[PDB]
């Protein structure tokens, strides 16, 4: 039906971080591992593509790259100390930026590509050359503050890309939802005093950042009401993410009016992933994809823009990815996936979900939607 | 304080099942994987047996190995039909045993040196040989039908070891309380009609086996009241896991009154597993162990083994195991936990906490300890 | 200048073999290996794509795949008796189609494919629409017999693709010439006794299959002078390789007069291949694909078709690679090889040199081409 | 029939180098690997120690492990000016001591601890407590000069021990033998002005360090004449290194009349190995093994101490590694090892085994042994 755009580059699959078991640095009482290393690793957004295109989906989209950001984009979100000493660890053969960032040689130069895909997704669909688009953005943004790496993200992807429409392109209100599994503390940072822009994160409660829920962090300022968190309860499946969606996202949407929406696609809710605690499966990104495509196409033209964030599940993660991206461009492969019906079994019983939609209800009244 | 027995032998990890990717079997739409393949990995065992040598506990420890189980042995729980079907692909270079029970060359006699080594282990500390015993048994045993391999499992190392030691040694009632995250449909199936053990489940809400719970299934005819389901619910961390020992398992051991207490003992209930949803960190697992060492004194004059079952998380697995041992052994090394701190900061706050807490105490009144 | 094809598909790198240690299959006294596995990797391949990606060569050139060789494609060459195990066995899940011919679920439907990649390539350059083209055929082909597989090899590719363009296309005479470093025992079998095809295979004296030279064997009846071995020694670098195909190749298709030159390009003559034992670098497959790029320009318009054979060394091959189609395509990207220099250095001092010359000379002269 | 030592330690296998692709660091035109990385791995000696254990070896050998060697031990052959400098390194997570010297946290101690196993070896042996010994230093020693690290080497670990003995036991003579098939330069450099010690070097010419041979450095002042240099050709396999001990070391040991052989022992001329080109097999190592141990029973009453250096091969190292512990042990498993008679049949043929042989024999001319 669509014409959907899909930015990726093989250079985004090229950023390394050194040696690490899991998510643990190698040296003390770690041991180094035999095989795999760091979670954040390509394949795990690799072998999404790889199935795309066995199933025969890639040659039915937009398939794009894009030009680095640019000095000037990145000085819209991040100050110049911040980004010279990226760029000394980068050029010197990779290192740390601060504790618990590493990062290998060259990943500068990757992650000014990896934020340029997410600039020109966002560009393309806001000109209407493309109905929607998904960035294959790695590394990973929603975590980075203006001068902060963290959680394995170095630039602020969607922001500079926010920020340049702003610039550039006279982009009004944007809404961006994180289904990323941990809390977008970058993006709402970066939004927290503005009006302009509305943030929603449904997160893991406690996750990362570790021991952060949120829900009274509604803004600041001009900003008070345009930031909303929904700390979700590890352990919670498909019927509790639809849920919160439909209870709080929809209509927060609905009341803010944006004329493009952002998501920031993580997959790190997937039941099998080993740095949280969710169980969602593929056909729960398929139906959350399908709730924000509906709502953009009341909003705003149907202008949709997904911005790849986390993933660590590494042969479970391409079949949502999948999901997603049938979704998206309105086309279905004929792959089935083979741990749908086991994890539609897992799911929590009807005790736990109500207790969960309760805890749903509670935040949707506090955030005066309901 | 104690002489603790540590029972392992070099084979158990040659034991292989062929190409998955994490848990799926490669072909169709899975990819195969470029590193790693198997989630039931021998470094996950072998990682925790490395890091008690650096730390200094093993030379404290009384290392053993054991002879296999015997075909007799074998014979206590398994039928001919099934022993020979598992033996004929494990000679023949390995294969599929039924849906999802692949094995590897030589598998067999693998199988039947991890239940030696359980067999082994119940021996020396029925005999006074040892205070207590950890086996390292792998493969495990705990959803082993006598007739159906299943979830990674063969042989019923457990059952074997206390069917011998009722044979040979004249044990009488004995407790089996299995942490593992997941149920222990094995040994719930083989001790259902018996009163002379007690079999306790601590497992994940519909994990494994997929839509499972069980807390009406107690048992039949003699042995209605001698089988405890406790299904917590997924995303439970520290508090709940404690609680649920405290208020249900101590309590029912007190009333049934064993002459040995045997663990079933897998780490899969830890907070970066991938093939389970719960919280737990290597201090939750110091606690459980201190807990049922403590029944252990109280009721059976300190007899306690612990068998190796689940666990997937490479890099953190080895801490649980080794603050398991050294509780067991009474051995505290100098090794920290490195996300000791991280994992007590994502633990569930005090809604959830509270709600599981009377989810449990529901049980213990429906069990009749309460 | 040219318009060079590059045949390849996502699919033959899905091929799969099972669990191997490098070449030994697992079990016995052979440990399974905690990271990758079978040297017939799928990342040998994938990692020279990648790199072409990353350079800018790729889109500088003709991207494209094919549709799969038919069975009467297949048949031209191989018994049915022969097809119909190989797919029962790809059907039923992978396994052994006889001794040391491991393949996996599906592996039939990708070995067509990689035929009918190298069909098309040879099509494409045949029919004037391409000056030249290349095509990433796995799994490989110049090992395989009519009806038995053999060294990773289960279809016989390019004489698939040579038999199918006599009776479609015309083709009279063709050259193949296999500089992989193992004996194209395949190639030479099928062609044998004809005059209409000239197999010239420079090859590791011993190395695959295991104690074969070959230099005596000329041909049969009809054949008898239009196959060629050149058995070079063991630890033979770029000056010995240069000077057989100078010596022997270069004017044997002189006399020949071939239509079409085909290369089965192996880069498992590199220094640091584990599966053979010469001191090839990316300078020398450069030098020799200029050569027959040459030859092909005085002999048959430029029509020249390479085919992707070998390759183990997974960090060197990309470069190997690389390096053969910037020859091919006559552009020369900016990478610079970065182990060029070290190995320049390792190569063979001049009595070894000249020793092997001489017994270039030698065959050279036993072929009547000196 | 004799009492072997076999030293190890654990924490030998938990030293790192970071993130390579087999040799290559990755960055720039490297692209990370997706499994296993840097080819000194663990896995390469951690296998060997696996298979002596389920061979049944490990139990009929004398097993030990060592203090660390001392600052004092390491200050008789290295500058504090280096010293410091890898330690400062080591102790801040690991980095560069110089140009490709990668090592990781902790290397500093785990090196020491290496260093030490090799002193332990030679004193037990020496103080007649053992007949022999065989000692899995890693990382490895022979690379490295006074102040500077080289080829994945950090100490010099059989100079430490053989000064370390000289200054504390009353050592005279003695001979290094080492077949690794790289040359010994640091050994080399260090006992090259002395009578007191025999340096013998068989290695592959021109490999590592690239592009040196050494014939003609045969020792500078008193050390004149007790240096020797046998650099074979590429490609050699069993009858060429065996010819070589023959003909060269046997008598030149005859000759010096040491009080102890050490052997630096690597295995990276085995037939599969990637940093070399030659085509040893286990029995090749096995026969080298006994043609020393004979030497030390003429010599020495026996006293023969192997230590560890290189070998990559990690399928099939293991098996030579086991063969030279039979031999050393005079026990003989029931191991079989899977690759001989493969190997044995890509040996060199007759024409350059008999130039080799001329060249061993030119060699023992110009050496004043022929
Ligand atoms: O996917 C992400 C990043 C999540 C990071 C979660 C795990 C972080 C971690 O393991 N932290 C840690 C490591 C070592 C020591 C202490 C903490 N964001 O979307
Ligand atoms: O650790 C264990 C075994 C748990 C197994 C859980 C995952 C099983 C799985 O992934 N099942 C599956 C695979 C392919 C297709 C459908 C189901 N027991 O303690
Ligand atoms: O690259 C190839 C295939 C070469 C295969 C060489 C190694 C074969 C092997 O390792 N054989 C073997 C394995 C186990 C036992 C005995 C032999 N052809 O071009
Ligand atoms: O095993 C050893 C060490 C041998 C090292 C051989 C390979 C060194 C290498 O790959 N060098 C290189 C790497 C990158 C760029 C240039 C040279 N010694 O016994
Ligand atoms: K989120
Ligand atoms: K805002
Ligand atoms: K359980
Ligand atoms: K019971
Ligand atoms: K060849
Ligand atoms: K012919
Ligand atoms: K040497
Ligand atoms: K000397
Ligand atoms: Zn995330
Ligand atoms: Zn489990
Ligand atoms: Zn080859
Ligand atoms: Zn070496």
């Amino acid at each position: 039906k669509r014409k959907t755009g899909f930015f990726f580059d093989e250079r985004c699959f090229w950023h390394s971080t050194g040696l690490h078991a899991v998510t643990l640095p190698v040296g003390g009482w770690v041991q180094p591992p035999a095989g795999g290393g760091h979670a954040e690793s390509p394949e795990t957004k690799r072998r999404m593509k790889n199935l795309m295109d066995v199933s025969g989906l890639t040659p039915q989209l937009a398939l794009r790259s894009a030009a680095p950001a640019s000095l000037e984009d990145l000085r819209r979100i991040h100050p110049d100390s911040y980004l010279e000493r990226f760029k000394a660890i980068s050029d010197n053969g990779g290192g740390m930026l601060g504790k618990e960032a590493p990062l290998g040689p060259g990943s500068y130069e990757i992650a000014c590509l990896s934020a340029g895909l997410a600039c020109a997704a966002v560009e393309a669909v806001l000109k209407g050359e493309l109905d929607n688009a998904y960035s294959l953005s790695r590394p990973p943004g929603h975590h980075c503050l203006p001068d902060q790496s963290m959680g394995f993200c170095f630039l602020a992807n969607i922001p500079i890309a926010v920020e340049r429409a702003k610039a550039q392109l006279g982009l009004g209100k944007v809404a961006i939802i994180d289904w990323d599994v941990h809390h977008g503390n970058g993006t709402q940072h970066i939004y927290l005093q503005r009006d302009d822009v509305l943030t929603i994160s449904l997160h893991q409660d406690g996750c990362f950042p570790p021991g952060y829920a949120g829900e009274d962090d509604r803004g600041v300022g001009a900003g008070e009401g345009y930031n909303i968190n929904i700390p979700l309860l590890a352990g919670a499946g498909d019927d509790s993410w639809r849920y919160a969606l439909e209870t709080i996202v929809i209509p927060a949407l609905a009341r803010f009016e944006p004329e493009l929406i952002i998501i920031a696609c993580g997959y790190d809710a997937n039941a099998m992933d080993p740095l949280a605690r969710m169980q969602l499966h593929s056909d729960s990104f398929r139906a959350m994809t399908e709730q924000v495509q509906q709502a953009a196409d009341r909003l705003c033209g149907g202008k949709l823009v997904m911005v790849h964030e986390g993933g660590y599940a590494e042969s479970y993660v391409p079949f949502c990815g999948l999901a997603v991206m049938e979704a998206l461009s309105g086309i279905r492969t004929e792959v089935q996936d083979p741990l749908l019906e086991f994890i539609q079994q897992q799911q929590p019983r009807a005790t736990f979900a109500q207790f969960q939609r309760q805890a749903i209800d509670r935040l949707a009244q506090q955030f005066g939607l309901q």
